[PDB]
DNA sequence: TTTTTTTTTT
C-alpha cells in the first residue's frame, strides 16, 4: 500500500521557508526533518534549519551551498530541482496549514508503522507472553500519545492566564462549599487547615513503624469513601488485603482488632459488621491491590484503567514509598526515590486526583532528644519534600515515653503545607478499635 | 499469512470434557466457544455449554443426539468426527493449560484483528482527524486489555475481598483452635499476643550473643514440630548441625548440655534421648540445611523443592541474617540486608509459611543506660522493620547485672506487632539443659 | 569420525519426561541441554526445563505450543516428530541409567574436543611457549575434571544428622585419645584443647607477620614434622626459603637469630644445626614450594599435583595470608578472606591435611587501646571473627605494650573453636631464637 | 600433517660437533638422540655419544669409520652426507641455540603423540570409564611436564635445600667483611636492614609532592656516586638537569639552595663549590638525561649503550614513574603502568643493577586520620607492589601537623623488602641545604 | 581515574 502523505504541501512548506524566514519559528515548532516523506526533503530541512540555527537567511543559494558543501546537493536532485521548489511555492500565508496537514500525515504513518509492528509481533511472539505483547501495544501506544501532545507546550500571555484565574475565582464563589475545598477528611480539625484533600495534590503522611500510619490512612480513606461516590483506588503492597479489611471491620465499626483476629465475635458485633459490609456494597468504590514491587508506569496504566472504567478516580492511596520498585534506577535508591515522587506527582497532575503516598522516616529522630519528626527526618528526603505539597508527621509521645500524659493523643504534625500555614492536629488514637477520633 | 491456532488443544479440550464433566467448570470460566479456532468447534462447545446448563453430562451420545435435533450435527463434521476427538484425547488432567492455551490464541488474533483495523483505520481516515483515530485506536486497545487479564483475575476489587474475609472470620469461629490460629509456639504466653505462628510472617528474634537465641529458635522449632505433622525446614548457617541436635537434645530431654558436650552421659539419660530419637523417627518432619553463605534464590529452591516432595512445608528456620550472602549485592550491607529481607518475605508469602529469621543487635545497647533491645538496636534493620511483623528481642538481664534478680528470666520483647497490641513474654530459662519454658513465677505486668 | 552418541537414550529420557514429571529432578541434576547431542534435542530439553520452572506438567501438547511460540516447533522436527518420541517411550524406570549414560557420552565428546584443541594447539604454536602449551593442557583437564562434579549441597534428613550427632557424642566420650587426636601440634596446651592438627580442618591464626606468628607456624611444622614422615608443603608468602630456614634453625637450635643472620663464626651452633639438620634428613619429608600470588583453587590444584607426585600431605603452612590480595577486594578484605578461607576448608576436606593460615590483622593492634585482638584490631571484623574454624589470635602484649602484662604467658585467645574451650592460651615465647613455647 | 622440526638446526649441531668436541657437554645435557626428527640423525647422534664416552675425538674420519665398524655409514646417508654435513656449519658459538630449538621441537612433537594417543583413547574406551580416561591424560600430561623436571623447577627438595642451607651458612660466615651486601647507600641504618643496594632490586621510594623525594634520591645518587667508581645514569623527567645539579651543590658543599638559586653566594662557599666540582670531576661518572616522556625501549638502548662503552651502570635513576609514557598502552595508564614497571625489572635483571624509579602516592592518604602510606596507596597500585622488591614511603608529619615534634625528621618506611625485615628509617632533613643525614637523635622503638 | 549526594552502621 502507498503510505498516505502529501508532497505537495511538503513542497509548499520549503518554498515558504525559501521566501520568508519569519514564519520559519511555526514550521519548526510544529514539524520536524522526520516529518517529511521523502528524504531529500528530509535534508532539506536539516540543512535550512542548521542555516537558520546559525543565523543564516534561508535563500535558494546559501541552501544549495550548503549542500554542495555536505555533498547533499546531488543527493537531493540537485540546484534545478531546489529552483523548481523555490518556483512553485506562490505565498506561505497558509504555510501553518501546509504544516499541520504534513504533521498529520506524518502521525497518521506512525500509526500505520507501530500497528504494523504490533502485528508482526503477534505473528511472532518469539517467546514472549500475551501480557508483554500488551503492555508493549500500550506502551508504542502512549509514546504516538505523548508525540502528538507537543503543541500544548507553550508561553502564554498573561491575560490569558488571568481570564482563567478570574473564571477559576468566580467558579469557586458561585460554588459552596464551607471550608471544604477538597475531599472530606472526615475531621474537622483537618478540614480547617487543609480544608479538604485537594486534589493533584502528594500526600505524605510518614512515620515510624507500629504506629497507626497505615491505620491512620485507612482511616483517611474510609472518611473519604464515605463523604464522597468518586470510586477510590489502593495499593497496599506491604499490608496484604485480609488485614487491611480486618482493620477497616475494626476500626468502622468500633470492635477490637483481637477479637475480630481470632475470631471470637458475638452476633451483635456480627450485625455490626454486616451492616458495614452493606454500607460498603452500597458503594462499591474501593479497589484494593495488594500486589508489591510496582514500578509507577503500572501503577499509572492501572489509574488510568480505572478512571475511564469508573469515570475518574476519588483517591488513590499507596502502602509507601520505599516498598516501589523501578528497574532502572534500582542501582541507587535516591535516584530511585525521586524518579518515584516525580512520576507520582505527574501522575496526580494528569488525572487531578488527591494521592496519598506514605513513607518511612530515619533513625536520627531517635537520636534527637525531641523525637518530633522534621523535613531531614523523612527516610531518603529531599525530592519528597519537593515534590509533595502536603506532608504531614504523626507524633506521638506515648510510644516514646510510658510517662507521658499525652496517652491517645496523636499529634499529625504537618511537615509542610505550601498553600497555608502548618500546625499540628490533635487526634484520638484507639489501639483496640484502631480507630482515630477528633479530639475534644 | 495463517492466523495464530492450536487445534490440537481444542480437541483436546473436547475430548477431556467428553470424557471428564467435573473439570467443566475451570474450561466454562477460561475460554468460551468464541475462542475456538473453527466454527464448527464454537458449535460444538456451544452445544456442551446448552447441555451442561441443563445439567446433561457431557457424554458423546447425548452430545450427538442434541447436535442433531438442532442439526448440527453435520455442520460439526459428523458423529465420526465426534467419536475421533473423544477418541484422540487420553486425559483432562491437563485441560486448564489447554484451554490457557486457546485463550492465548484467541487473545492473539484477537490483537491482529485489531491491528488490521487500526491499519485500515490508518490508511483511509474517512474523514476522521489524528486524535479520532488515536482514541478508537486506544479504545480498542483497553477492549483488549479488559478481555485480557481483567477483574476476573481479581486485581483489585471490594467485595471478593469482603467474601474472603468474611469466610476466613467464619472459619476461625467455627474452628476450636482456641486461641492458636496459626503454628502452636508450645508457649502459653506467645500464643495469647501472637496467638501462634501465623503464616506468611517474618519471624525476627534478634538478641546478643551468648543469649540463647539459636537455643529459643530450637525449641520453638521443637515445640511446633511435637505439635504439627507438616515438615519444618532448618537452615542452620551460623552453628553446625552437631552443636545444633545436641542442644535439641539436651533441651528435650532436659540433661545437661555440658555433659552432652563432654559425652559423659549415664544410661538413663542415654534411654531418654533414645527415646526421643524413636519419636523423632516417628515424626522425619525435620531438615537440616547447615550450608553457609546461601542466596535467598538457593533458600527459594532449596523450599519449593522439600515442598513437592513432602506437601508443603510447616516452618523455616533461619540462623541469623547477616550470615546470608547476595554476592550482587555484596558491596553494601544495608542492599544485601534489605534484598534478603525482601526476598524472604515474598518467599513467606508465597509458600504461605511463617519463616523464623534471627538477628544480631548493635553495640547502642551497651551504650544506652537501659539494655532493652529496640528496633533501631538491630543490626543494620532498614527495611527489617518494614518487611516484618513478629519482630522479637531477648532481654537478659542477669547477663547485663551480676546483681540482677530476673535470672533465668528472659523477656522476650514483641518490638513490632501489625495485628495486635505488643508486650513482654518472660520465660524461665535453663542454660544447663538450654532450654526455654513457660514462666509459671509471679507474674510481672507488661509495662 | 562420528562422535560417540547414544540417541536412543535421548529419546527414551525426553519420552519419560513426557510421561513422568516426579523424575524430572533426577534427569536435570544428571545432564543439562547441552549433553544432547542433536541440536533439536536441546532445544526439546531447553523448553522442556522453561516449562517446568514455570510449574507448568510436562506433556506433548504444551511443548508442541512453547515450541509453536517460540517459532521452534518446525526447527525440532514437527509436532509428529515429537508424537513419536513420545510414543517410542515404554517408560521411565531406567531413566536415571539412561540420563548417566547420556552424560557420559557428553563428557566423552568434551574430552575428544578437547583433544582435538590441544592438537591444534601442538601444530600451531602461534608464538605461544610450551609451558604456556602445558599449562593450558592442564587448565583443560582440570576443567574436564570440574566439570565432572555432582551435587554438593542439599537438607539433610533428620535420620543423618541423628546419626552424625551421636557419632561425635560417642568421640568425645568413648574415645580415650587423652588430649591428641590429629597430627601433634607440639604445643601442649594446644594438644589438650585443640586436640592436635585435626586433618580436614581450618586453622587460621590472626597476627602481625614476623611478630612471632611466622615462628609459631613454623614450630607447628617442626613439631608435625618430627612425628610423622608424611610429606609436609610449604607455602611461605612472607619470607623466602633460606630466611624460613634461617627461622626454623634459630627456633630448633635454640640460638640467637642474630647469630644465624649475621655470621658470627662458633661451632657448638654449627653443631645444634647440623644435628637439627640431621634430624630433619631423618624425616625427609619436608619439600619446598613457596610462593607469592595465588589462589585456594590453585593451591588445590598443587594439592593434587604434590599427591600425584608423591600421595599424602602433612601439612600445609600459608605464611602471610593476607600476601593473596585481589584487587577487586582488597580494599574490603573480609569478604576475600572469608573466600579464601571457605575454599581452605575445601581443599582441607579434599586432600586430608589440616590447612593452617596465617592471617595478618591491623596496625591498631599497637594503636587502639584494647590491645588484644578485638574486632577493631581486627582487618575489617568479619571474617576473622567469624566462619574460619579455629581463629586463633596471638595477643603478644610485649610488642603492644612496652611494659608488657605478657611476657612468657602471651595468650593465644580462640575466638571459636570446634573443638575445644575457647579461651586465652597463655604460651611462652623466646625472642632471641624466635622461638615459641608452651607456658603450663 | 608433517611434524614440526627443523632438520637445519640438527645438521647444524652435528657439524659443530664434528668441528667443536668441547661443547658437547652443553649438547649431551639438553639434548638426547630421540630429540632428532630423522632416524639417520638419530643414529649419528648415537655414534658421536659412543665415540666421546670412549674418549676419541668427535671428527668426520672417526665417525665415519665408527659408522662402517657398526654397518650404519650406509643407513645414515654414507660419508658423502656426512661430509656435507661437516661442510654446512660454518661455526658452533650458537650450537647451545640451536640444541634448544631441537629440544623444543621434541617437546612439541611429544604433545602432539600424547595428544593423538589421549584421542585415540577418548574414541576407544576399550571399557575404560571417564575417571580412567582423565587419569590416564593427567598422568600423560604429568610424564611430559616430568621430562622438564630439572629445567622447570623451583624451590628444591629437603635434602638439596639443607645442602643449599649449609652453603648459604658458608658464604654468610663471609659476609660480617663490611655489613653492606650492595651498593653503599651512605645511611647507617639504611645499611642495617636493606644492607645497601642489592643488584637486580627495583626500588620504590614514593612520597606527595615536594616531600624532598626527589631531593632524597638525588642524596642517595651522591653518596653512591661518591662511594664508588662504576658510572651511574640519571633520567631526570620531571625536573631539568639545572636544578638537579642546584640541588647536588647544595647537598654536598651544605650550603643554603636559595642562595645557589638567586646567585648570591660568598667566595668561601663559591670555593667549596669549586672543590665538589673538582671532585665531580675527578669522578666523572654522572651521566644525567632530562628528556621527558621516555619510552622504557629508549631508556633501555641508553642503558646498554653507557654499559658497552663504560663498562657497566653502577646506579639507575629514574624520576618518577608516571611521567614516563609508552604510546602503545597510552590508552590505559595502569597498563602503561604495569608494562613499564616489568619493562624496568627486566632490564634490572638483565643488567644486574639496583633502578632507582621514584613513584607518587595517591589522595587517600590525605583521607586518612593517619598520613603513614601504605602499599595501597600507591598511585595506580597493584602491579608495581608485584614487580618492585625495596618498595620505600617518605612520611614527614611535620609537613602535616604544624604542632607536630617531628620536625627536621624524615621517616622512610618500608612497605616491601622481600629479602629482609621492614621497618622505619628516621633521618634528618636540612631544607635550607635539602640534605638528608644520618637521624643522630634518640631513637625511637617502632611500637 | 576523578567527582558529587544520600541512608545505614561502628
Ligand atoms: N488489637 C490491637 N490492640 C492494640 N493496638 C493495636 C491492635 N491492633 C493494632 N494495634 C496497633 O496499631 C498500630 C499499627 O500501626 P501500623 O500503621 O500498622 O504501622 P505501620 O507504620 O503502618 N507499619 P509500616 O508502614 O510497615 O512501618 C500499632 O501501634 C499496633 O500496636
Ligand atoms: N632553599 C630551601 N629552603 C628550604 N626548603 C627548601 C629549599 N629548597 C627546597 N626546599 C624544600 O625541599 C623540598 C623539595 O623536594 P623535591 O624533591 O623537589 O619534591 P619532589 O618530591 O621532587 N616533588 P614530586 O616529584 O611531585 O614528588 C620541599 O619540601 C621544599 O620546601
Ligand atoms: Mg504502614
Ligand atoms: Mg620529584
Amino acid at each position: 500500500k502507498v503510505p498516505p502523505h502529501s508532497i505537495e504541501a511538503e513542497q509548499s512548506v520549503l518554498g515558504g521557508l525559501m521566501l520568508d524566514n519569519e514564519r520559519w519559528d511555526d514550521v519548526a515548532e510544529r514539524v520536524v526533518a522526520d516529518d517529511f516523506y521523502t528524504r531529500p526533503h528530509r535534508h532539506i530541512f536539516t540543512e535550512m534549519a542548521r542555516l537558520q540555527e546559525s543565523g543564516s537567511p534561508i535563500d535558494l543559494i546559501t541552501l544549495a551551498e550548503s549542500l554542495e558543501r555536505q555533498g547533499q546537493l546531488d543527493s537531493v536532485g540537485g540546484f534545478a530541482y531546489l529552483a523548481e521548489l523555490s518556483k512553485n511555492t506562490p505565498s506561505a500565508a497558509n504555510i501553518s496549514a501546509y504544516a499541520d496537514i504534513v504533521r498529520e500525515r506524518a502521525v497518521v504513518r506512525e500509526m500505520i508503522s507501530v500497528a504494523n509492528e504490533i502485528a508482526e509481533a503477534g505473528f511472532d511472539p518469539q517467546g514472549r507472553t500475551s501480557e508483554d505483547l500488551l503492555d508493549l501495544a500500550e506502551s508504542r501506544v502512549f509514546k504516538i500519545a505523548e508525540s502528538r501532545a507537543n503543541k500544548d507546550e507553550g508561553p502564554k500571555n498573561i491575560a490569558d492566564v488571568l481570564d482563567a484565574t478570574v473564571a477559576r475565582i468566580e467558579q469557586l464563589f458561585q460554588q459552596p462549599h464551607d471550608g471544604v475545598t477538597g475531599v472530606n477528611t472526615g475531621y474537622d480539625d483537618l478540614n480547617k487547615k487543609t480544608a479538604g484533600l485537594q486534589p493533584s495534590d502528594l500526600i505524605i503522611v510518614a512515620a515510624r513503624p507500629s504506629m497507626g500510619k497505615t491505620t491512620f490512612a485507612m482511616n483517611l480513606v474510609e472518611n473519604a469513601a464515605m463523604l464522597q461516590d468518586k470510586p477510590v483506588l489502593i495499593f497496599s503492597l506491604e499490608m496484604p488485603s485480609e488485614q487491611i479489611m480486618m482493620r477497616s471491620l475494626a476500626s468502622l465499626s468500633r470492635v477490637d482488632q483481637t477479637k475480630i483476629r481470632t475470631g471470637q465475635l458475638d452476633d451483635e458485633d456480627w450485625a455490626r459488621i454486616s451492616g458495614t459490609m452493606g454500607i460498603l456494597l452500597e458503594k462499591r468504590n474501593i479497589y484494593i491491590d495488594d500486589s508489591s514491587g510496582l514500578t509507577p508506569t503500572e501503577v499509572r496504566s492501572r489509574a488510568r484503567r480505572i478512571a475511564r472504567e469508573h469515570g475518574g478516580i476519588g483517591l488513590i492511596m499507596i502502602d509507601y514509598l520505599q516498598l516501589m520498585r523501578v528497574p532502572a534506577l534500582s542501582d541507587n535508591r535516591t535516584l530511585e526515590i525521586a524518579e518515584i515522587s516525580r512520576s507520582l506527582k505527574a501522575l496526580a497532575k494528569e488525572l487531578n486526583v488527591p494521592v496519598v503516598a506514605l513513607s518511612q522516616l530515619n533513625r536520627s529522630l531517635e537520636q534527637r532528644a525531641d523525637k518530633r519528626p522534621v523535613n531531614s527526618d523523612l527516610r531518603e528526603s529531599g525530592s519528597i519534600e519537593q515534590d509533595a505539597d502536603l506532608i504531614m508527621f504523626i507524633y506521638r509521645d506515648e510510644v516514646y515515653h510510658e510517662n507521658s500524659d499525652l496517652k491517645g493523643i496523636a499529634e499529625i504534625i504537618i511537615g509542610k503545607q505550601r498553600n497555608g500555614p502548618i500546625g499540628t492536629v490533635r487526634l484520638t488514637f484507639n489501639g483496640q478499635w484502631s480507630r482515630f477520633d477528633n479530639y475534644a
